[PDB]
């Protein structure tokens, strides 16, 4: 459970994500399929991609970024009472598209590494460790969910 403190230091440095959460997305994705090339075979849609200009220049992929991170950022404003949101993303992620814990370990190190990159006035040890602990908590919910599901993960 994060204090409310924590929270504020997530909802800062999101604050920040939210001037242009196209461009974030972008980054954020693009690093995910670099760092973890096998996460880029879940997407039917952006599998072809070949290289960072072609993600870059994809605007479906873009508009994917907007609505993972626009989503990731209404659970992130419920401070942990997030059941609602999670029911939706949890069912479609285990059942649809399978995207194991593991892959959302991933995703979670390329948030991190972005905020780090673009954001140092407000990502500092800190508000690391604060979106760590959020990024965690979202995981083990969705674990929870993916159980209740049937899903491995
Ligand atoms: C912060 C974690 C994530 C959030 C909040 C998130 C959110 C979303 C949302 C809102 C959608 C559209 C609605 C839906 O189908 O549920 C979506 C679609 C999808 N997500 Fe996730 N996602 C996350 C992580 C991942 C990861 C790590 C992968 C893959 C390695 C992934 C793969 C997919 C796929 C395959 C789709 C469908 C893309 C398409 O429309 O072609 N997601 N995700
Ligand atoms: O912070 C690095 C560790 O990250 C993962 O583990 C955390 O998140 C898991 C959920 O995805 C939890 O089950 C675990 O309890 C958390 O510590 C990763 O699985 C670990 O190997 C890393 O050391």
């Amino acid at each position: 459970v994060l204090s409310e403190g924590e929270w504020q230091l997530v909802l800062h440095v999101w604050a920040k994500v939210e001037a242009d959460v196209a461009g974030h997305g972008q980054d954020i994705w693009i690093r995910l399929f670099k760092s973890h090339p096998e996460t880029l075979e879940k997407f039917d849609r952006f599998k072809h991609l070949k290289t960072e200009a072609e993600m870059k220049a994809s605007e479906d992929l873009k508009k994917h970024g907007v609505t993972v991170l626009t989503a990731l950022g209404a659970i992130l404003k419920k401070k942990g009472h997030h059941e609602a949101e999670l029911k939706p993303l949890a069912q479609s992620h285990a059942t649809k598209h399978k995207i194991p814990i593991k892959y959302l370990e991933f995703i979670s190190e390329a948030i991190i590494h972005v905020l780090h990159s673009r954001h140092p006035g407000n990502f500092g040890a800190d508000a690391q460790g604060a979106m760590n602990k959020a990024l965690e908590l979202f995981r083990k919910d969705i674990a929870a969910k993916y159980k209740e599901l049937g899903y491995q993960g």
